[PDB]
């Protein structure tokens, strides 16, 4: 139904101990990092945000993030879903808390949210009123600063950030031009939390008048 | 069935009035771009021609167009279809001149064609008369030259592109290689409308035979 | 159920005599790559393994090879499967020969297998003893040279990866970062055949460890 959580749903878990020196090298890891943690999930936005949240609970960092092609709905196995995540850590004690951290988050209540009777338009519009290090060195800004993360499908999105840029004293940082991997489009804006919020606030009105209005122009 | 129409479905169509400047940043706008046009379909190869076909007579520019993952048919969401089209112009009206362009043509009966029983192989053999401002940029040639414009799934249209060049007098422009985003290829030819049109019925022919052989 | 190969399929093969310059340019031919032969199927890694395959039996190259996104699977259309193949050679014959030869390795038992029940996880751990041209410059070894070519969904190989670069003395030489095409990733590794069958080996005890327990340490 329209205002409904989509609910996210993890996946797949793996720590790995003393990670090889040719992965390490291969993904560009810091010295520190000995251990791995492995996630995958069903919903790609969402997941990003729990490892920027895991970064702030563990002393872990996101080495690896990716969407999949066409996103969950067309998988073709089983633990691909529509992302796969990397922490890295000085051990699997790290590890496993920046897990832990990201499950939680996933679990929270936080999710897409759905713009009609059959949850087949839907969108991210996410206030991170405190980022930790990697939503922030994803969008140039300094650790801590708020953002607001917008997705929604391509023509949504154009339509609904312009909204958002008009509505808050807020700056583009980074552009997710459509498709993504996942056949969305979006954008992480910063400024005050008010700002953020305000533009989370526009940028779901505005998808909302698409999906109730797709073709009035 | 073989030789049916397959119908393009316009999506959304929605207009941006007074672009903010981040998005115009992002979107990499000439400064006399003030309002958007945004276009989605389930058929990506008959907007980008219908675009092109409505710079002809308005005054709009394609700024973005782009094709979803895998196509139309593995949408997860209801609007996103398989491509997305921005027109640029200086106002609103003449924006939604372009748009209204635009819908006209993907509503002129052109399309994809089925290639046999169950329309599980289809191609695009469309004979641009005359091209616009987008079409003769992305192939490198003079507004108002034609095109061949020749898409197929890969294999089908690898075979069928040496065949439409083998049929007619017809200069390679723009090579799609396989996957393009929805996983088709295909390319733009160029020659006067005569040779086009021979390119566009060879390949038409030799996808049909593909079709009907497709392991011989 | 595991260990159950999933049968690789051909969906169409062509040949193209005299293949028109304007298409040689395109396809970056060389001089000699006077005749094409197209191929497609449901598997891409096999398909690139058999072509690979293909330059050692005949007087071939691989000059075009690409998997579709989001896999077979989801293909839209009949032939599109994941996977387009050219092979290119002098002469209509040399081109058969190289497309008998492809077909042969796809039917030979070679495959990605099941990691579980419902074989909803899969992998690809084959040893190609000594690579043809096309997989040699992909991994940056000389043509005869041995080749681990690991392929498994992304946590998969990611996990799987690792553990055969832990197990054996090989070396990565190229990595296939999630997601491919496919949305699948993998590896080319590099060493003595005897390493390179020991890193398959490990890579594919590995995921099937994970497809045994997907959530780790959640389900301890
Ligand atoms: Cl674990
Ligand atoms: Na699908
Ligand atoms: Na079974």
């Amino acid at each position: 139904m329209k205002n409904d959580l989509i609910r996210p749903n993890v996946l797949s878990v793996k720590i790995i101990s003393n990670v090889s020196p040719e992965m390490a090298k291969k993904l560009e890891l810091e010295p520190h990092h000995k251990s791995l943690g492995l996630i995958t999930a069903d919903c790609d936005d969402v997941t990003y945000t729990a490892l920027d949240e895991a970064t702030k609970a563990a002393e872990v960092d996101v080495v690896y993030a990716r969407s999949m092609y066409a996103g969950a709905g067309n998988a073709s196995t089983k633990l691909a879903g529509e992302v796969i995540g990397i922490l890295a850590g000085p051990s699997p004690a790290e590890v496993r808390s920046g897990l832990n951290a990201t499950l939680d988050f996933i679990d929270s209540g936080v999710g897409f949210v759905s713009a009609n009777e059959d949850d087949s338009i839907c969108y991210y519009a996410q206030c991170v009123s405190r980022t930790g290090s990697y939503l922030s060195k994803t969008a140039g800004i300094r650790e801590g600063e708020a953002l607001a993360y917008l997705v929604a499908p391509p023509l949504e999105a154009m339509y609904a950030l312009d909204a958002a840029l008009k509505a808050a004293d807020v700056e583009m940082c980074e552009f997710f031009a459509p498709p993504t991997e996942t056949n969305f489009a979006g954008a992480l804006l910063t400024g005050s939390q008010s700002a953020c919020k305000a533009a989370c606030d526009a940028f779901a009105e505005a998808v909302q008048s698409v999906a109730s209005n797709p073709l009035g122009f």
